[PDB]
């Protein structure tokens, strides 16, 4: 929900004197944004899903091909009408059988025949739609306020500290104004627009493995089917019945169910994880405008920390041209600003390393508190320093 530690991170400084910034978020990526005299924040897209879906069709693979019927009609006696023709209880089909004396009929020749088999469904290869209106985005915003190696990744702690949030964006309401306590608030206006595949594709569901198929390959396929009712049409797939029998019994062999027909057209349609009501879309992006003239600093009326500061370990390389590290404050005094900067050479007057964790400070008054810090040092060798004079400590670093 925040950027630290992610490989898909991008640092931004909107514009000069800008209270807003235009941005682009995508799947597994994050973005850290900096702005003069204001907290740093991380905008990050968490999830992409198609919610509130609706079914469209339902092809079956089937069972019930058990009950039989064979309404017999003697030659010249006309056609045969099976009572099992009043209700879709069964599927009927007429035929004719060569007969006569040999089998109870008076004349010789073709006699009518109208048998019927039953139909209900077993495994429904269900499928649904994705209204562009069903697309909802989940953006998470973090605030680079006080943290520790520990609490930095705990969403809970952070929310509690009002230094994080997770809201959703929809075509309905593409914006939001996330309030962050005394830090004011950030208001994004993400524009659902994105470079992705049009809703044109259907939502194919097969047993467990969900897939995304082409409207037509799907709709224009050959298998029994049913929209939103218990009523099924084209059940003709109850085939291979017409052994072209006798009036006694017309073998109604249940058509062998060969999942190959489906499977075979696997690769074509893209696979997708789908929970009863959700469809996580993987490909997609979002253009946002992080307006933040309402984002504001905090603890700016406090004094500078004046007590020893100790490193808790070799700073680490984020792989982004910045490093992380955690301090510990011997200080007994309360919430004070942390005097840390990046100096080009011991005891220089002017800094050179910009802090990602701008305006850092010991959150509590409980001595020996920890402070996490991410900063970008200059290239080549440099020194990180905390405190000043004879309290001041330091640790060297060399960027490449
Ligand atoms: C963040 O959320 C929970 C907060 O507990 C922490 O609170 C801070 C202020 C500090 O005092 C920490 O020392 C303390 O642990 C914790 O998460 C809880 O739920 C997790 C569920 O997987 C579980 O792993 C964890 O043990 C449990 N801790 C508690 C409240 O007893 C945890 O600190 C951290 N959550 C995680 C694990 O990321």
């Amino acid at each position: 929900f925040n950027c630290l530690g992610m490989s898909n991170r991008d640092f931004l400084e909107g514009v000069s004197g800008a209270t807003w910034v235009d941005l682009v978020l995508e799947g597994d990526s994050c973005v850290t944004i900096m702005s003069k005299d204001k907290p740093t924040i991380d905008v990050k897209m968490m999830n992409m899903e198609a919610a509130n879906l609706a079914e469209v069709r339902s092809y079956c693979y089937l069972a019930t091909v058990s009950d039989l019927s064979t309404k017999a009609a003697c030659p010249t006696m006309g056609e045969a009408h099976n009572d099992k023709r009043a209700d879709p209880a069964f599927v009927c089909r007429q035929g004719v059988v060569d007969r006569g004396w040999g089998n109870g009929c008076g004349l010789f020749g073709k006699g009518s025949i109208d048998t019927c088999a039953k139909f209900a469904c077993s495994t429904k290869a269900i499928g649904r739609t994705i209204l562009k209106e069903n697309i909802k985005y989940e953006v998470a915003i973090f605030v680079h306020g006080p943290t520790t190696v520990e609490s930095h990744g705990n969403y809970s702690t952070q929310v509690g500290a009002t230094q994080a949030g997770r809201f959703s964006i929809t075509p309905a309401a593409p914006s939001y104004t996330l309030k962050l306590g005394e830090y004011g608030e950030v208001t994004v206006d993400c524009e659902p627009r994105s470079g992705i595949d049009t809703n044109a594709y259907y939502v194919m569901t097969v047993g467990t493995k969900t897939f995304l198929v082409h409207r037509e390959w799907f709709m224009d396929l050959n298998l029994p089917w049913s929209s939103a009712g218990s009523t099924v049409w084209r059940n003709r797939e109850t085939l291979m019945e017409f052994e072209e029998p006798h009036a006694t019994k017309q073998s109604v062999i249940a058509l062998g169910s060969q999942e190959g027909a489906l499977h075979q057209a696997l690769a074509g349609a893209i696979p997708v994880e789908f929970s009863s009501n959700t469809v996580k879309l993987t490909s997609g992006h979002l253009k946002c405008r992080v307006k933040m003239e309402k984002l504001q600093l905090k603890g700016t009326t406090y004094g500078v920390c004046s007590k020893a500061f100790k490193f808790l370990g070799t700073p680490a390389d984020t792989g982004h041209g910045t490093v992380v590290l955690e301090l510990q404050y011997t200080g007994t005094d309360g919430p004070c600003k942390v005097p840390i900067s990046s100096v080009a050479s011991l005891n220089d007057l002017t800094p050179v390393g910009r802090l990602v964790t701008v305006n850092p400070f010991v959150s509590v008054a409980t001595a020996n508190a920890k402070v996490l810090i991410e900063l970008e040092p200059p290239f080549g060798d440099s020194y990180i320093v905390v405190g000043r004079g004879e309290q001041q400590i330091n640790h060297h670093w060399h960027k490449s």
